């Protein structure tokens, strides 16, 4: 469980994403394509997009950016109190998107790297750590869904 002095480094630095959700979301989608060409292929939306400069050009890929973060967002304001917000989710990239656990590990490594590069004074080793751990503590509930529902992995 993070602390509340965790807690507040994560969101510190959160309310700065939330003044340009669309530049950070297509930042990370961008990284993950391009790190693990594997999860662009459960995408039928975005398969066509072969290059950075095509990824970059698309509105439908900046659109579904801004909806990735703003349910993140939604879960790391909870604090941990993120049942209602989850259980959807788990449900869903589970069963319809069919998303395995180690692909919300390499976004959540995307998620970071972006972080780190547009906002640094604010996401030093301190908020790198508490941000992290925020991450694994949402896949690791994902994870007991997944369980759950026959599908860890
Ligand atoms: C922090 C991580 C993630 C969040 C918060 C998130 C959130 C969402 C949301 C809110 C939707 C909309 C409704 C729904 O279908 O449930 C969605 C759809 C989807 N997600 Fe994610 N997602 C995450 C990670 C991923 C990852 C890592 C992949 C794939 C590697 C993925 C693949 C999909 C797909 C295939 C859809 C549907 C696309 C379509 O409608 O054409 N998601 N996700």
């Amino acid at each position: 469980v993070l602390s509340e002095g965790e807690w507040q480094l994560v969101l510190h630095v959160w309310a700065k994403v939330e003044a340009d959700v669309a530049g950070h979301g297509q930042d990370i989608l961008i990284r993950l394509f391009k790190s693990h060409p594997e999860t662009l292929e459960k995408f039928d939306r975005f398969k066509h997009l072969k290059t950075e400069a095509e990824m970059k050009a698309s509105e439908d890929l900046k659109k579904h950016g801004v909806t990735v973060l703003t349910a993140l967002g939604a879960i790391l304001k909870k604090k941990g109190h993120h049942e209602a917000e989850l259980k959807p989710l788990a449900q869903s990239h589970a069963t319809k998107h069919k998303i395995p656990i180690k692909y919300l590990e390499f976004i959540s490594e995307a998620i970071i790297h972006v972080l780190h590069s547009r906002h640094p004074g604010d996401f030093g080793a301190d908020a790198q750590g508490a941000m992290n751990k925020a991450l694994e503590l949402f896949r690791k509930d994902i994870a007991a869904k997944y369980k759950e529902l026959g599908y860890q992995g």
